[PDB]
């Protein structure tokens, strides 16, 4: 049943692998990750070792949800499971959890930070994390952490989302509505950093570079302009309230001077995508249909995901117990088929 596992010592860490995967080297650092070859595909993967999956209750949750995660992501533009493989031969000494998956060259970080990108590259690296969004969103998933080092693109301008990057701060991303820390947002905060994404390829630099949650507010708010009566009216906490309406009323700036010479087309997608209000907020599935996408655009071939139970993530188990509903679903992993 079982393949030929064998060990080595790779840097700060050990590692025991199939003899399927030849050939390990260091990539970087949650858990590691090393490139390797796959004899059986002939691929280059990247195999991640855990990190003391199962130390604490939030560690083998975060196992588990992962696992899930990772099983059920089918799709072009979103990183998906090739391989999982424990040395363990039984649940009593199931200790440990690789994840193989893909390898890709280099992350959004490292084109934007060296250089510019032109107008139509942008619109195909957008419209491919917009279709890998569609995707998630369809599956009831929010990201909460999109930014340029999760997102890999291969030599090809092929992109995936990534779910966890190699370790430029979270924050620069991230909604307002996050920032001030409201409990009850939705999918688009993940268009919102779809928005600050695109910005910054289009310009080559970050939107919003606040260097605390208060700066990055202040400077979220000098583009978009404080919020009106209307969306003050839906802010439930009355400090949050009390901030805002205690700030100076910035005016809503026009986005055709801040992105002066862009593609117009560019500049109204950004409009729609950057708006304050997450309920005006245009989704991932309306936003594949925008006039800048019109080269790219096809419904026939921009598919969303199969039901995704996450009603796991509102109990609360044991350590043992997500222990061994994560070595059941080593056990069931189906390999997808190759070609
Ligand atoms: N329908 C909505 C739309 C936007 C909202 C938003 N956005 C903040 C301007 C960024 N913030 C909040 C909120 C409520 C309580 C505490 C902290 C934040 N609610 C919103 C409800
Ligand atoms: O190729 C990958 C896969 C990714 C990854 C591996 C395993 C996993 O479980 C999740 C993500 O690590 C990376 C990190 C990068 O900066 C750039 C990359 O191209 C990659």
């Amino acid at each position: 049943e079982r393949p030929t596992f064998y060990r080595q010592e790779l840097n700060k860490t050990i590692w025991e692998v199939p003899e399927r995967y030849q050939n390990l080297s260091p990539v970087g650092s949650y858990g590691s990750v090393c490139a390797a070859f796959d004899t059986k595909t002939g691929l280059r993967v990247a195999v991640k070792k855990l990190s003391r999956p199962f130390q604490s209750i939030i560690h083998a949750k975060r196992t588990y949800r992962e696992l899930r995660l990772l099983k059920h992501m089918k799709h072009e533009n979103v990183i998906g499971l090739l391989d999982v493989f424990t040395p363990a031969r039984s649940l009593e000494e199931f200790n440990d959890v690789y994840l193989v998956t893909h390898l890709m060259g280099a992350d959004l970080n490292n084109i934007v930070k060296c250089q510019k990108l032109t107008d139509d590259h942008v619109q195909f690296l957008i419209y491919q994390i917009l279709r890998g969004l569609k995707y998630i969103h369809s599956a009831d998933i929010i990201h909460r952490d999109l930014k340029p080092s999760n997102l890999a693109v291969n030599e090809d301008c092929e992109l995936k989302i990534l779910d966890f990057g190699l370790a430029v701060a979270t924050r620069w991303y991230r909604a307002p509505e996050i920032m001030l820390n409201w409990m009850h947002y939705n999918q688009t905060v993940d268009i919102w950093s779809v928005g600050c994404i695109m910005a910054e390829l289009l310009t080559g630099r970050t939107l919003f570079p606040g260097t605390d949650h208060i700066d990055q507010l202040k400077l979220i708010l000098r583009l978009v302009g404080t919020p009106g009566a209307e969306l003050l009216k839906k802010i439930s906490s009355e400090s949050a309230r009390n901030y805002i309406q205690s700030l100076t009323q910035m005016p809503k700036m026009n986005f055709a001077n801040v992105f002066i010479g862009a593609n117009p087309l560019a500049v109204d997608l950004l409009e729609k995508m950057l708006v304050l209000d997450s309920d005006k907020r245009i989704t991932a599935a309306q936003a594949l249909a925008h006039a800048y996408f019109a080269q790219y655009h096809d419904p026939d071939d921009e598919p969303v995901a199969d039901p995704y139970d996450q009603s796991f993530e509102s109990r609360d188990l044991l350590i043992d117990e997500w222990k061994s509903l994560t070595y059941d679903e080593v056990i069931s992993f189906v390999p997808p088929p190759l070609d």
